[PDB]
């Protein structure tokens, strides 16, 4: 396979919620703006550096088209719910949304935005319980890169399944930069249709005297390890399928 320089680049909606503005942005849209600009080329560089067959199949990675901005949460009607409402949901005493349920949410929310991109990603700032970071649809054991129709029977329109979420808040306490890149990598990762590197296959999950584990892996990496910034031999399998077959959909010119 030959890459189509016209369609190498994933374009990103992404969202910034007013948890992220307030917690992360400090109330400012440059610091905000600033903060996800400089996240996503750092992540590009992983991407657009990948060999996805080992040779010359690279060059493909992400380019954001648009950042979303919600100054103040989303007024909501009694019963109504929106990915960037005041209160978390279904427990409101609790710091942060159920993962999944706020996956769903945001996938509904966005439709109309998301169709008309590759991917849609939301960042905020909630402490989601047990340690998790993020979610995002594809490389589950549907979803991920460009606009598939879903109708949601609950929703009673057609979603959009080409999205993720990464949250820079975790115990209590924001994320180190070189850990939410890491996180979003990971989140992309799976939109662009890996799975989880797993423990039964050494090449893809190595000891730590061997640079450690790869992104993909289950256990959220550190960034202290070389392997932790790249992406597997399982993963590089995964995504080259998925951006052969994707590309075209999809992709578009690098700016
Ligand atoms: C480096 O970031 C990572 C790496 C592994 C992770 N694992 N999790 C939990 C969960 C549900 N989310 C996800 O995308 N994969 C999962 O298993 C992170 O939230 C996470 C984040
Ligand atoms: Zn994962």
């Amino acid at each position: 396979a030959d890459p189509d320089p016209m369609k190498n680049t994933c374009k990103l909606l992404v969202v910034a919620d007013h948890r992220f503005y307030r917690y992360m942005g400090r109330g400012e849209e440059s610091t905000t703006t600033n903060y996800l600009i400089e996240l996503i080329d750092r992540v590009d560089d992983i991407y657009r550096n990948t060999a996805w067959d080992n040779a010359g199949f690279k060059g493909y990675g992400i380019q954001i088209e648009q950042i979303r901005i919600l100054k103040s949460p989303q007024e909501v009607k009694p019963g109504e719910k929106h990915y960037n409402m005041a209160k978390s949901y279904p427990n409101e005493e609790k710091d942060a949304w159920d993962v999944k349920m706020l996956l769903e949410q945001f996938s509904f929310d966005i439709a109309e935005e998301a169709s008309k991109v590759c991917l849609a990603h939301l960042f905020t700032y909630q402490d989601f319980d047990m340690g998790t970071l993020g979610l995002a649809y594809g490389g589950s054991p549907h979803g991920g890169v460009c606009p598939k129709a879903y109708y949601s029977p609950v929703g009673k329109k057609n979603i959009y399944l080409n999205s993720g979420l990464t949250s820079t808040k975790n115990y209590g306490k924001t994320i180190l930069t070189k850990e939410a890149d890491l996180v979003t990598t990971h989140e992309l990762g799976h939109n662009f249709g890996a799975e989880h590197d797993p423990d039964g296959l050494a090449e893809c999950a190595p000891n730590e005297d061997q640079g450690g584990k790869y992104v993909m892996y289950p256990i959220a990496v550190s960034g202290d390890h070389e392997n932790n910034k790249m992406f597997s031999q399982c993963s590089k399998q995964s995504i080259y399928k998925t951006i052969e077959s994707k590309a075209q959909e999809c992709f578009q010119e690098r700016s």
